């Protein structure tokens, strides 16, 4: 069931890989925003990837209602810390969530200094 | 491309490909913005891809000064036209331009219903 | 420790995602080959992805010795079963394994009818 | 491209890009093979990328009949030249050509030390 600001079925998970080192991307900062009624972007959640390159517990089933969400990935900080001057300021993922009921979302991203790819895996909830 | 203040000596080019059909992505709309003092996004250029999946003559070299730019691609419309329910609201590319100062950029986007990848090719004005 | 033809630390794992449906790629066949002394490709292991789009237990630490390995992914069968006529016959991953001691390898692949991407995550063994 | 029996009306083109430096991948060697009766791979064409990361004039339309082709890219040499230890031995693209019969193909490869992606653009000879 729901929860309220932590980690229901884990309705939203993010995974990041580094294509240069062949490893999980660790300590990568991320901010999530939701489009508010007035049409602006409101802060929703933030965190950093673990040593496994994942970010879990951003929200709960109860709190993750229908709307348009934006996941901002701080790729620039990550490359600079390694001595590389990257092309993008950050990577962005914008999507509509739960318009036909609750779903679980896994966002995956693969990073290179001059290129990034993002994909999503969507599942119909629990079994 | 002619020139002057915005559109075609072509310091900025965009190419879009479709990974489902294996062809150029045609009639794809896009808007270009420039970050202003206030941190908001100012309108700069726009167009739609040609039959070869390309967009040229967006700007000119005199107009295209050092700044942070955002390319927003209407991928959602593209897939809805083909009768497919896509995941992303749109695709965004945010980057810092010039550095050496004036420079030539190629932005490529590869689209799939639940995924997208983008790369930049930066060329030699520079020295 | 080792084992002998099943599943040590799980020295080799494969994960496949479908970019068209936004889901794990299930029932995807794969064959692994190792380059023999005589320079030919010898059968090493085979299996099919689970409902989670993963293939575990292909070998053990003991059996996965130094060499050049080839992972053949049967992408053509997978698309045909969905009614799509894809471009590639199959996808191939060729690499040298354990030349500086035992490592754990995760091979990930993202599929589209006309495009595929593959990446690897390599780890230094157990903790 | 001239023509005759193999090399340049250009039914087959290959483009290679570097995701680490954001530029065309130059001087990349590649071999093209055609599957014969015996199921072994017969030599068909070869070359290395130009300063724009492209290879044209591999074959001619008369020579390029329906069959299964394999493009093998020496990515390993490319990275070793730049002082980087790559994961793959090489990159391979295996596909069936013609169907409508005669047709025009563009194969693009995006390279990273531990990752690679490939897409095909197929054009209209066909009808």
């Amino acid at each position: 069931g729901p929860t309220g600001t932590g980690e229901s079925k884990c309705p939203l998970m993010v995974k990041v890989l580094d294509a240069v080192r062949g490893s999980p991307a660790i300590n990568v900062a991320m901010h999530v925003f939701r489009k508010a009624a007035d049409d602006t972007w409101e802060p929703f959640a933030s965190g950093k990837t673990s040593e496994s390159g994942e970010l879990h517990g951003l929200t709960t089933e109860e709190e993750f209602v229908e709307g348009i969400y934006k996941v901002e990935i701080d790729t620039k900080s990550y490359w600079k810390a390694l001595g590389i001057s990257p092309f993008h300021e950050h990577a962005e993922v914008v999507f509509t969530a739960n318009d036909s009921g609750p779903r679980r979302y896994t966002i995956a991203a693969l990073l290179s200094p001059y290129s990034y790819s993002t994909t999503a895996v969507v599942t119909n909830p629990k079994e």
